[PDB]
């Protein structure tokens, strides 16, 4: 199997795939919040679910959308960076640590966001998860530059 | 050519690339709607195209933006998942089916969204396209976990 | 090192990684603008930083968010397209030109957006950066189709 191409790759693919599933969960939650609070973005949805007055914003829906958007701002770059990084032959334990800190930080971020935890808990989880991304980005820069 | 690295890869790259082009089309449509309805997000744009009163929101522009955002929530994870999945040696016909259901589901989603089709047509196309993504995600999880 | 898998790959990884770092910079700027203008998206953030009245929108914050979102609409597809394209054996100089035009166009786009430059400067930088993406997309389509 091509998951054996590099020692860090299986750990990367496990953590990345879990985070994609975590984003799908946020999408599902968002939909459930829309249905339960009757707050739809489109008139066609609202008219199916009670009438035109349910085409409206809602603070819990907006919060879900922000959590999902922040995921797209951070998890998507990790998908790219962590994949490339997996092929630069980093120490396997060190790679594991980058991926684990990102995974735990991002899961905690979503819990802190949707659970409305006090500041600066969410902000800290964001920063902690960004550290391994910044680290991987720099390492890729050096490897790319030196092969020019 | 490295498109021969796995039997499912050419089908994946065809479907993914078509969907990226489909997102570019949504961007172009969004711009056309802004120009035609004179609804710009920035004062600098509005002042070039008729005056400061054209810095305003518009429901058709907002609809285009939602379609584009939903694309980013679903097509981007597919780009990652479908690529990795292509290298796990799935049955070629089964892989084709995952990619085709995603492609047709997503194209139909954009048509349903921008064409303002009645509920739950859009919601159904979303769910149908998510099925192959969920399937690929699970398969990747198993392959990654077993190589740890 | 696997950065030697194709002659265009190091140039791609340099430009892509710089653009990911450029998006992180936009995130950091956005946070600084929120703190300095006291415009927070969440009540929990606002209550930590002066009171509930600082849970409010702000035009500079909204501008930062639009710049970041436009990045996600354009840089993320480039991450996918430029990676695949790097493996299709394009002329190395021609590949360099695609990646450089995208890099310069996107950096200029963010400068034009956040610096509030007059129209159509931002719009031109967007279009110029989309050209190499469109070109790569087409080339991938042809390579994928011909291997079906
Ligand atoms: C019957 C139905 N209704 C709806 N949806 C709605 O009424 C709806 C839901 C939401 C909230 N969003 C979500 O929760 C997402 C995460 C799914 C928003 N707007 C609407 C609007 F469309 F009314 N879907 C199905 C469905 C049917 C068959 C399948 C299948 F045949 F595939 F099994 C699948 C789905
Ligand atoms: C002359 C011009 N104007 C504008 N744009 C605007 O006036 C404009 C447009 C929109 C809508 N967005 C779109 O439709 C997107 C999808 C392109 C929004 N805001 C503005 C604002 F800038 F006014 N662009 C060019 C252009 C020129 C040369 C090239 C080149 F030299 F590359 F050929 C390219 C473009
Ligand atoms: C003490 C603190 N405060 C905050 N954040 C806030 O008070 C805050 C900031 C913003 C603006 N966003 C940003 O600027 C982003 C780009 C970071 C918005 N909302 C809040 C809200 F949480 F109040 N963070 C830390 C922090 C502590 C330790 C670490 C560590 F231990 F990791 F060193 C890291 C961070
Ligand atoms: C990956 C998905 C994780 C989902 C996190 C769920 C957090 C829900 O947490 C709950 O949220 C409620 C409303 O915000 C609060 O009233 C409750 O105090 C809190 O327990
Ligand atoms: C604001 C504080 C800066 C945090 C940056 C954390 C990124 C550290 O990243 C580190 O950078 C080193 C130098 O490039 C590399 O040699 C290491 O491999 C890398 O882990
Ligand atoms: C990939 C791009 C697909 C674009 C889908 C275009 C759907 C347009 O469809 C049209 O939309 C109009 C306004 O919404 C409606 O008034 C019309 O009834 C409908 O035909
Ligand atoms: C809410 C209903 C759940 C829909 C989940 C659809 C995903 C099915 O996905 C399937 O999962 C199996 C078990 O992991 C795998 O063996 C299959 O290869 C995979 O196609
Ligand atoms: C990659 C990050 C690039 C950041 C671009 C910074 C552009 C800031 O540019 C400044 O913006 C101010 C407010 O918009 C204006 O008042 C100033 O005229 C302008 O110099
Ligand atoms: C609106 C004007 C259209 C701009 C499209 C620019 C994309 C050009 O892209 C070019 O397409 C050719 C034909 O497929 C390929 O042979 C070239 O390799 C490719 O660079
Ligand atoms: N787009 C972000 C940029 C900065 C950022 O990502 N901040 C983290 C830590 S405060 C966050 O959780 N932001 C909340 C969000 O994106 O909604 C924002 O507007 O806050
Ligand atoms: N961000 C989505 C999460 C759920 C989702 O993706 N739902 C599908 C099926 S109803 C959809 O088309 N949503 C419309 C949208 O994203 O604007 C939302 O707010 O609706
Ligand atoms: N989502 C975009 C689609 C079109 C686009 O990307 N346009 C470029 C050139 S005008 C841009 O810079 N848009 C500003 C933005 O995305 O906020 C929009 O609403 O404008």
């Amino acid at each position: 199997s091509l998951v054996m191409s590099s020692p860090a790759l299986p750990a990367f693919l496990l953590c990345s795939t879990l985070l994609v599933i975590k984003m799908y969960v946020v999408a599902i939650i968002t939909g459930q919040v829309r249905l339960r609070k009757k707050a739809f973005a489109n008139p066609e949805d609202a008219l199916r679910h009670g009438g035109p007055q349910y085409c409206r914003s809602d603070p819990d829906v907006e919060r879900c959308l922000r959590a999902h958007r922040n995921d797209m701002e951070t998890i998507y770059p990790f998908l790219f960076l962590g994949f490339v990084y997996s092929f630069l032959g980093p120490n396997p334990f060190v790679a594991w640590m980058h991926f684990l800190v990102f995974l735990v930080g991002r899961v905690a971020h979503t819990v802190a966001y949707l659970g409305k935890l006090r500041a600066p808990i969410r902000s800290v989880t964001y920063t902690l998860a960004q550290l391994p991304c910044a680290s991987m980005a720099l390492q890729i820069l050096w490897e790319a530059a030196r092969h020019l």
